[PDB]
């Protein structure tokens, strides 16, 4: 609990390394009540699905996969080629800012696609990572699920008591 | 960075789970260079190690590892029959209370051994934590490693964006 909201590439030089990424797919998607929930929207709801390989010192590291409304945000799938960041186009697009979000962090196997997309096999141990940040006016923004690469990634919090 | 630093049984409360402990073992070991270098001592020092299997609704959960400065609590060893908590025996004895430290996830395969214990076999991810803790006068306290089953196993963290 109030732990710093840190993305992707500051994570990266906070480790040592130089991140890259690589955008996989883009879409829409039907939300599930489950994803529905998440995101503030009604069940059936259009969901922007995007999933990007993330790199580090050149090679795969991990899988992210970001939700977030279509009716809010009809002009990201479009946008997001102008910009190196979703938060930037967030933020430039739409004025919307990550304040705050909920992080857990599980350990899974790969499916087969992703063990093929990380050069890693099935039998890897991997870092499962989900995200679910709101802005600052206390909407949620995204639903985010990673899997990172369970020999190449640490992730180091730093607490404080009271 | 700032986040809550929560000890073993909050984290289970806060995740529905009913947490209980056994001592495994206790002993004194010889520190290396690196262990010396965390608990500030010098090489070769003495070293308290504690190693305790952690349950949660009756089952293995996770198996933890603590290293104290012996030089600096050498009474701790035999205190720590009197306690229900490490950290209640710190404050208590030692007029000691944790107040910040830096927490590393990461995954892992258990260990023969560490697999027997939890009931789990070698093949299923682990979530392996280090703990690096400091006093409220700024000295390193502990250095802890635990490795939590992966198939019962998560961590959340609540982060913010100034």
């Amino acid at each position: 609990q109030a732990l710093q909201l840190t993305s992707y590439t500051e994570d990266m030089r906070a480790q040592g390394l130089e991140p890259t990424s690589q955008l996989l797919d883009i879409g829409y998607i039907t939300a599930d009540d489950r994803l529905a929930g998440l995101l503030d929207i009604t069940a059936g709801g259009r969901v922007l699905r995007i999933e990007r390989l993330r790199m580090a010192n050149g090679e795969p590291m991990a899988i992210e996969t970001t939700h977030l409304s279509a009716k809010r945000f009809p002009a990201l799938r479009r946008s997001l080629v102008k910009y190196t960041s979703l938060y930037t186009a967030l933020a430039e697009v739409y004025d919307v800012h990550l304040a705050e979000a909920e992080e857990t962090i599980e350990t899974s196997l790969a499916t087969p696609r992703e063990a093929g997309l990380l050069g890693t096999d099935v039998g890897l141990p991997m870092l499962m990572l989900s995200r679910h940040s709101q802005d600052r006016t206390g909407q949620p923004v995204e639903w985010v699920r990673s899997v990172y690469r369970g020999d190449r990634y640490k992730f180091v919090a730093r607490l404080k008591r009271p």
